[PDB]
């Protein structure tokens, strides 16, 4: 689902959708949500929900509109899973991260906005959460079980604001020396966080997922709330 109408235009000149929450009193920060695998769907929806009845506004751009407009599809599916991953195969991370720069310059000048902006994103929108620190886009970001971490690292040094990443010890995706990569090379530059959960894997914040945790879920959560309050005021 994307709020009809709003549009936002990227570097390169492609425009895109977004779910857009006004906050419940303005003016508020805003937070971009980067959407995992699926498009802009119900765990979008859900979580642009919950930032805006924790005081912010929240804006989620549709990061597959180069490919296909209005993708939202129901993890639970399986031929819906089957196209996510190939929509993902074939994602322009750097376009997508030009894209998520464009949603960010949007979210400073809403007249809601106070003039803070921070980032939280999940599965591919952690991998892009990491991506826009390193570019310096954003007051704050936050990262939830990216894929392929370990391979970025070169860029750790780059991260001039602060980054919180939250992910799963069990997650297939990273394996031990993957772990060990990632620790070892955030420990370099302390405006990066990561926090380890071990009895976690995958989508651990997603109720819809059967890789849910709840403690999991909670502890990261009230993390990224905390490390989000001081753009508040």
């Amino acid at each position: 689902m994307l709020t009809e109408g709003i549009s936002i235009q990227s570097y390169d000149g492609h425009t895109f959708g977004a779910l857009v929450g006004s906050p419940a009193k303005a003016p508020a920060p805003v937070i971009v949500i980067a959407q995992e695998i699926f498009g802009v769907n119900a765990f979008m929806r859900e979580t642009v929900s919950w930032l805006v009845d924790q005081g912010y506004a929240a804006v989620c751009p549709d990061l597959y509109a180069r490919q296909a407009p209005g993708t939202a599809l129901d993890p639970q599916d399986e031929a819906q899973r089957e196209q996510a991953y190939k929509l993902w195969q074939a994602f322009d991370m750097e376009a997508g991260v030009g894209d998520l720069e464009a949603a960010i310059r949007y979210a400073r000048h809403q007249p809601y906005s106070n003039g803070k902006v921070g980032l939280v994103g999940y599965s591919l929108g952690g991998a892009l959460a990491f991506l826009v620190a390193a570019k310096g886009y954003v007051d704050r970001a936050v990262g939830y079980y990216g894929v392929g971490l370990e391979k970025q690292l070169n860029k750790v040094p780059e991260v001039k604001h602060p980054a919180l990443f939250h992910m799963g010890g069990q997650d297939h995706f990273v394996p031990a020396p993957s772990r060990q990569l990632i620790t070892e090379g955030f420990g370099a530059n302390p405006l990066l966080q990561v926090h380890w959960y071990e009895e976690a894997g995958h989508s651990f914040a997603r109720t819809s997922s059967s890789g849910y945790v709840a403690s999991a879920a909670a502890l990261a959560n009230e993390r990224t709330l905390d490390f989000l309050a001081p753009l508040q005021s």
